[PDB]
RNA sequence: UGAAACUGUCCUUAGUGCAGAUCUUGGUGGUAGUAGCAAAUACUAAGAAGAGGAAAAAAACAUCUUAGAACUGAAGAGGAGA
């Protein structure tokens, strides 16, 4: 579970959802050690729901 | 180095000697990898094509399809004419 409010606190509004995708990609890199990270379609849609 | 013309002496002739003219024409520096590439709300994900996203995150990736999110808001960023 990613406490995204810690990363997107006081962030520019037009760069919240795009920066959410960047943060997740960094956590997958620091964990699975793989640079090739592919997002599911559902995960992208949830991030942009709001 | 260069590959087909040239030189010395005496007279004669002159469009005859350049550092300057904000000189003319052309070429080139420091400035300097500097000032900048900041109006028009905004893009993200998967796939295809392509030499062209690689990687010790090189954090960004043009085009097309689908999905999400959006803008012009109908005296329009629509459809048509002089």
């Amino acid at each position: 579970t990613i406490h995204m409010h810690a990363y997107l606190h006081k962030e520019s509004f037009k760069k919240r959802a795009p920066k959410a995708i960047k943060i997740i990609r960094f956590l997958a890199i620091k964990t699975m050690k793989t640079h090739v990270v592919k997002f599911d379609m559902g995960l992208n849609q949830f991030i942009w729901s709001q």
